[PDB]
């Protein structure tokens, strides 16, 4: 058993959750509500280039065998669950381009327009081709997140008007996923196994879509405020469905779980600037606790259990 | 046979009719646009009275029986139809709540929170309760008005930023319910037998958003006359769709429909406000004549048809 | 085989592809933005005239048809594909009457509201009675775009509370469409032959519904954009489908598939003016003459397969 097949395609899973980290700590440090805490930008310097070590060596390894052994990478796409992986690869690199980390790059209006095409592009491919494998051969293989984060990207250049073109493209999207979904939600049992990729975006996409509607226009409305309650509102059923007296045990697929719960967080600081108060700042710092706390002990847990007992990589 | 056994949780639907009346004749009174009428407030006290006595006597017996024969309600519980009627004792607690009987209080600019907070919990509680139990076992099960009606209340505190909240909540299991009913709606013929406690939520959730919206922002947009409207083509459905020619029979489900043609009904009125003219007022004041009219002829027909013959009551 | 059985239904879907054209070349002369061409508007005279002639000897003959051979006319009703094009008719002549050449009518504020009430009602009428057949015996029997052309009627005629609740209805009905009809879509082969009356209205219905909103209230928001950008992408996924390689062959069928095409055109010249800049500009006039281009080209075709070898109408 070469190390080649025992390498899956669920590697990408964990660059996702730290690169969203990234944004998160940001925010904390450019934030006008939170100032009191007089948090340290060097935080977001050390991070930033931590996710652009991850990335390049997960990548680097998965393209070794995709020229080494063409058909198994031919075998894993065609399997119906472990398709919606392909998008991840894509998708994390706009995350890294939006947080663009203030001591490397001087002080510019806007980034250039050519850095939006490289990333963007074979994302657009991907959605068309994929999803027309769906009509030759549930609706899980749409992607839904990638379209929103994108126009962030697309504001951050300055292509007002673009950008509103995605945002309507990720939202009819939507539609088809959260109706065959929330009628069939996975049983608390068992909860990891099942549909992992795919469920990791039902708690994203809202919280993804309330911060794209604050960069397009610049004020709060209806949009960000209702879809930013809907995640909570879908945040909370996890808490209760869950059982607390039932055991858990570790698993490489708890790493997608972190990057709905980053995003929710970011999204809640918004919230704050826009609508000042004593409940408000308390709950944005209560979410953020939460997500860092959780990423600290995940990472300590997912480098014992690889390095002295080499049980990461399962046969 | 006792009278336990020959008691089912469907008295309940009686209170709801009556309590929604309550709510109408309020807006009668207090209602510039139609103060040329000049109604007596007097007409609340006496209905929103007659609606806490039926409600109290309904819901005490009703708890002789759950520590009489818990494990008759047991057996209630699984059977999916008449699920739903477990949520309208709740509610209907919070719609004599927002009539308030301006006589009993001293004017005061909001109520006091904590009356919110007992009404509102164990109806969240529930909500997700039920939910839970489907997915371990349509989607009839959901549970949309009292969302609606809970914005209200909260609006009537003070509490704005929560009542956003929750209007988000009960706008998205709206969507699941709109489009699987919607596909199936029941058939003209046996139109109250099947699904009766199900339908009565369908065209009566669009009039209590529109309500809502009204309270939380004060000004009319797009959200209030478009969910007006659709309840309108709704209850005009049912019109065209019904068989003049065919019989009717008495029957204790068809309390519960006269809820929904109320809710319309106070909606209307909100709208004459908002926009002046002799359409608005006229179908404003025809859509309260038949529902009044309606409740009336009803409750002499439910109280002839127990006292003489017994009939109410099946085995 | 007499010449009546070989006439079906079909026939009118030539008249909705040509009078919808009227329109687009109507906007051409009469916009702002688009003022530098100078085209005459004597086009439209001929065009509309032209459109007047083809409907009126369609329906004349449908009409001998009809009292000739019933019996035909009520196998055709039951057929599920081709019922849709019962809605047909009426739907076309409210396209002629927003055109009102200018040269026809002195200038006046508003129609007559007589116009409105004789073609809206038979589609009304027709509307509730086809959808209850549905549930006495997918869900393709519903009529969308028709509800939205007659808001736009009805803001000439200057009733513009009618026309919100027009919107209104047509909207809700577009939901269940769409999400039934995108979860399967027609495969690229033999596409034409499968559900062609359907699909027409799946690339067309957001584009109206643009129009209506611009009508009603003057000022572009969200539900003007979003829709054209809806509209933009579902027409973009076409040209990504549709084999090149693949032969084509004549058909029938064709003239439906010209209808969506140009109500988008029309749409678009809408955002140009809201929005000025280069980029609409530009795409504004590519959209129209691929438009028009297609129908000059199949209009020659239809008429040299029709006359020479008389094979446009089948056995
Ligand atoms: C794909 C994900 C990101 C969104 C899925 C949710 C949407 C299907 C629905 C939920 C409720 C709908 C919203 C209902 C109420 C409003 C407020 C409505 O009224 C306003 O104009 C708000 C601002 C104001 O004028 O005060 C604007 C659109 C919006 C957000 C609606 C847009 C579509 C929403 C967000
Ligand atoms: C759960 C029930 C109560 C609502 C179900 C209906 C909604 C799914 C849809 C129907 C049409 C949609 C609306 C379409 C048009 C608008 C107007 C749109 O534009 C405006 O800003 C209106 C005010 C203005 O700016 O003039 C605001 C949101 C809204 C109401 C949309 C919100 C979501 C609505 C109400
Ligand atoms: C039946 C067809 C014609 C429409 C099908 C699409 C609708 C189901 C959804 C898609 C996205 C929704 C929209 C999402 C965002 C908005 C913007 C929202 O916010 C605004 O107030 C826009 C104007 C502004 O305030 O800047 C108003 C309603 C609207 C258009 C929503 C109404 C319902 C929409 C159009
Ligand atoms: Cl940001
Ligand atoms: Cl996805
Ligand atoms: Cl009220
Ligand atoms: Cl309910
Ligand atoms: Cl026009
Ligand atoms: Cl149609």
């Amino acid at each position: 058993w070469p190390f080649l097949l025992r390498f899956p395609i669920g590697c990408f899973g964990i660059c996702l959750g730290l690169s969203s980290q990234a944004v998160l700590w940001l925010a904390l440090a450019k934030s006008p509500a939170t100032n009191f805490l007089h948090i340290t930008p060097l935080i977001n310097l050390v991070v930033w280039l931590f996710s652009l070590v991850v990335l390049v060596s997960v990548s680097f390894t998965y393209i070794l065998k995709c020229i080494f052994y063409f058909e198994a990478v031919k075998r894993e796409y065609f399997h119906p669950v472990r398709v919606n992986f392909f998008f991840a690869p894509w998708v994390v690199c706009m995350f890294l381009a939006i947080s663009v980390p203030p001591m490397f790059s001087p002080n510019r209006k806007y980034l250039h327009p050519a850095i939006w095409c490289v990333f963007m592009g074979p994302y657009f491919f991907l959605e068309l081709k994929i999803y027309g494998q769906w009509l030759s051969g549930p609706s899980s293989h749409l992607s839904v997140v990638g379209n929103f984060v994108g126009a962030i990207l697309a504001s951050k250049v300055g292509w007002d008007e673009v950008a509103k073109f995605l945002w309507a493209v990720g939202f009819a999207h939507y539609l088809v996923v959260f109706v065959t979904l929330y009628q069939r939600l996975p049983t608390s049992e068992a909860l990891p196994k099942e549909l992992h990729p795919v469920y990791s975006m039902f708690i994203a996409a809202p919280s993804a879509a309330s911060i794209a509607w604050n960069t397009i226009y610049g004020q709060f409305d209806g949009c960000s405020r209702t879809c930013f309650f809907i995640a909570l509102f879908l945040y909370i059923s996890l808490v209760a469905r869950i059982n607390f007296f039932t055991g858990f045990k570790f698993s490489v697929a708890w790493w997608s779980y972190t990057f709905p719960m980053t995003t929710a967080s970011v999204a809640t600081i918004k919230y704050a600037e826009a609508v000042p108060g004593y409940p408000s700042r308390a709950l944005a710092l209560t979410l953020s606790f939460i997500s860092t706390a959780m990423v600290c002990v995940l990472f300590v847990s997912t480098l014992l259990h690889a390095f002295v007992w080499q049980t990461l990589f399962p046969n």
